[PDB]
């Protein structure tokens, strides 16, 4: 059965709700981002509205094949309204196309749902600063003040070096960057733009990044792997085995791979900064760990929660324990007690 933390109080509205069968009182269903784990259950034979972003529009209509007619494409930064209730879509700065949705109810009540999101200081002057907020859906993924991770862009800058000297010292060297979803694009369009290279794909690859608007895609991206000296490949591939055969494929036309894994926090996190990574080495592959997150660290959590001052938090990620719940809770009485609200 749907989880109260999936529905909207007081509105015929759910949020990432798609694998419950029918949920009674639905209206409208919600999708913040297209990313499985939210989507799963989508399938061409929907036939309920879903309001989402335009690009996530393109994403189920091409990828999943809903038609057209049961999507609802929304802009953002937009007073729009939905059966009779105001709603704002904003961006998460999460993966492309992924939103934060804001409900403004009848009743007076404000409701942000974040959907997964990594917050950031230009969210404090959106559409969010103009008034008070309620009640929040929050994408607690790293909820825990371990959860240390360095900038986006302090990570590409590592990576734009890295492969731009290895490529410079080889010339038949190979760069490999894995890939299991839609996020972190910047990765390999940083190595492939500094590289003087398209980025070079599967088909399916190419069809989904050829849905999320990105601007000049056709100078960025091909299908045509032998003309390209930057790689994508799926994660599960991304080790030795996987890339020895690979290395195989391309038929004596590189001599080393130089891959990237950009994973989310990992337990070295911990213990070592961004500028002393190393990789594991079995021969000529080498295969960097990159902490590349597409969600909050605890500290960019704590700093838009202590700004929003929400009367209530209701916790999307890791619900499922009473000792997670109980460790989060903790987590915003502080938050709450050191800031006054
Ligand atoms: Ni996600």
């Amino acid at each position: 059965t749907c989880p109260f933390y999936k529905k909207i109080p007081g509105t015929g509205f759910t949020v990432d709700a798609f694998q419950y069968g029918v949920v009674e009182g639905c209206t409208a269903y919600f999708l913040t981002h297209f990313h499985s784990d939210h989507y799963a259950g989508l399938s061409k034979h929907f036939t309920f509205p879903v309001y989402c972003s335009e690009i996530t529009g393109n994403l189920l209509k091409n990828k999943l094949h809903v038609q057209e007619q049961y999507i609802h494409p929304l802009p953002l930064d937009t007073e729009c309204i939905v059966n009779g209730v105001k709603v704002v879509l904003l961006d998460a700065n999460h993966c492309p196309g992924a939103v934060m949705i804001l409900f403004y109810l009848p009743n007076g009540t404000v409701i942000l749902h974040t959907g997964d999101f990594r917050a950031d200081p230009s969210m404090e002057r959106s559409l969010l600063a103009d008034q008070k907020v309620h009640m929040l859906y929050l994408d607690t993924t790293y909820c825990s003040p371990e959860y240390t991770f360095p900038s986006q862009q302090e990570v590409i800058r590592f990576a734009i070096n890295t492969a731009f000297e290895a490529v410079t010292l080889n010339p038949h060297a190979l760069v490999v960057c894995g890939t299991y979803s839609i996020g972190k694009e910047k990765v390999f369009l940083a190595i492939a733009d500094v590289l003087g290279s398209k980025v070079g794909m599967s088909q399916e690859k190419y069809k989904t990044l050829q849905c999320l608007n990105i601007p000049e895609i056709n100078s960025l991206i091909t299908t045509d792997m032998c003309s390209s000296l930057v790689h994508l490949l799926p994660m599960m591939q991304i080790n030795f085995k996987g890339l020895q055969s690979h290395l195989k494929k391309c038929g004596g036309k590189y001599n080393q791979i130089l891959a990237f894994r950009p994973t989310g926090w990992t337990h070295s996190n911990k213990f070592t900064r961004i500028a002393d990574v190393i990789p594991q080495t079995k021969g000529n592959i080498s295969i960097y760990g990159i902490p590349y997150s597409e969600h909050s660290s605890y500290l960019e959590m704590k700093r838009f929660v202590q700004w929003l001052k929400p009367q209530k938090i209701i916790p999307t990620v890791n619900v499922g324990t009473w000792k997670s719940r109980s460790t989060m809770e903790k987590y915003f009485r502080e938050w709450k007690l050191e800031a006054g609200y």
